[PDB]
């Protein structure tokens, strides 16, 4: 990431996407919350200690792919 938190970029850019909110990538002790995105006919999952990081992971994956598509 650069300029902002990556969630915020993917948010601003939002090319045509939708978010799913999932719990459960664990561990059962300090936790992972899971964010799924569907974008350009493409699908990603990102596991983070909360949405500020789950979305960051999901965003980062999507960002890399779709920006390689130039989309």
């Amino acid at each position: 990431p650069s300029g902002k938190n990556p969630v915020m970029i993917l948010n601003e850019l939002r090319p045509g996407l939708k978010y799913d909110f999932l719990s459960e990538s664990g561990e059962s002790h300090a936790k992972s919350f899971v964010m799924s995105v569907v974008v350009d006919g493409q699908f990603f999952e990102g596991s983070g200690r909360n949405k500020k990081l789950a979305k960051a992971r999901a965003a980062q994956s999507a960002l890399a792919t779709v920006f390689n598509l130039h989309l």
